[PDB]
């Protein structure tokens, strides 16, 4: 049954709930963004109204095949009426097409979804700068202070300087990314820019790519593989027997590999900087694990709450197990009292 916290008081409406059958009174269903923890349960066979940005709806579409007449695509920053409800979606910061939903109430509450996001400052200037929020909806994923991370443009520079090295030393290496769902694509398109050279991948990775709107996609992706010198792979070949295997298929054609694996966090980040990564390394083959994040960090997550200042926190994530709640519970209650709301 659907979980309480996907569902927003006042309304007809749910938020990324799709797997619980027919929700009881639900009139429309949101969709923040197409991760499969989110969409579960959405097909062809879905005949309710699904509302989402626009390229959820390209991905809804031609991945899912759910039918256009039930997609109900909304541009972003406009004030939209939806059952008698004004919305507004906003940038979420985390994959393609990604939004946070405001939900101004007929009685006057003011409520965000941020669906999954990586808070920015840049946030505290958009049309949430106009009004006051009562309830906040909040992707607490990092929600402890040993999560921190670097930038995403630290870590892109990183990317880039270790494959434009290792390529110039040996113009015979391949460069592998691993991948499992949308978001995170700046690592290889950054890395295929500085190379002069095209991402290869396969037919249904490319495919899902072409519903993104990125400009000038069609001048950095392809499905030919022996053309490029940047292939993506499953996140699960990114390993010593996947890559080995990989490189056999290439015929000769290539001599080393150097492979980058976009993870969120992981404990090599309490200890060491980005400038310190070093990778796993057998033979010919090395792996590189960089902290490439698409939610917020501790102190980024705390500063937006900071800013925005709620009545009433919801967690969405880390909800299952009464220890992570209670600490979750106990860092809202500091930053209140540290800010003074
Ligand atoms: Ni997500």
């Amino acid at each position: 049954t659907c979980p309480f916290y996907k569902k927003i008081p006042g309304t007809g409406f749910t938020v990324d709930a799709f797997q619980y059958g027919v929700v009881e009174g639900c009139t429309a269903y949101f969709l923040t963004h197409f991760h499969s923890d989110h969409y579960a349960g959405l097909s062809k066979h879905f005949t309710f109204p699904v509302y989402c940005s626009e390229i959820t709806g390209n991905l809804l579409k031609n991945k899912l095949h759910v039918q256009e007449q039930y997609i109900h695509p909304l541009p972003l920053d406009t004030e939209c009426i939806v059952n008698g409800v004004k919305v507004v979606l906003l940038d979420a910061n985390h994959c393609p097409g990604a939004v946070m939903i405001l939900f101004y109430l007929p009685n006057g509450t003011v409520i965000l979804h941020t669906g999954d996001f990586r808070a920015d400052p840049s946030m505290e200037r958009s049309l949430l700068a106009d009004q006051k929020v009562h309830m906040l909806y909040l992707d607490t994923t990092y929600c402890s202070p040993e999560y921190t991370f670097p930038s995403q443009q630290e870590v892109i520079r990183f990317a880039i300087n270790t494959a434009f090295e290792a390529v110039t030393l040996n113009p015979h290496a391949l460069v592998v990314c691993g991948t499992y769902s949308i978001g995170k694509e700046k690592v290889f398109l950054a890395i295929a820019d500085v190379l002069g050279s095209k991402v290869g991948m396969s037919q249904e990775k490319y495919k899902t790519l072409q519903c993104l709107n990125i400009p000038e996609i069609n001048s950095l992706i392809t499905t030919d593989m022996c053309s490029s010198l940047v292939h993506l792979l499953p996140m699960m070949q990114i390993n010593f027997k996947g890559l080995q295997s990989h490189l056999k298929k290439c015929g000769g054609k290539y001599n080393q590999i150097l492979a980058f694996r976009p993870t969120g966090w992981t404990h090599s980040n309490k200890f060491t900087r980005i400038a310190d990564v070093i990778p796993q390394t057998k033979g010919n083959i090395s792996i590189y694990g960089i902290p490439y994040s698409e939610h917020s960090s501790y102190l980024e997550m705390k500063r937006f709450v900071q800013w925005l200042k709620p009545q009433k926190i919801i967690p969405t994530v880390n909800v299952g197990t009464w220890k992570s709640r209670s600490t979750m519970e106990k860092y809202f209650r500091e930053w209140k009292l540290e800010a003074g709301y």
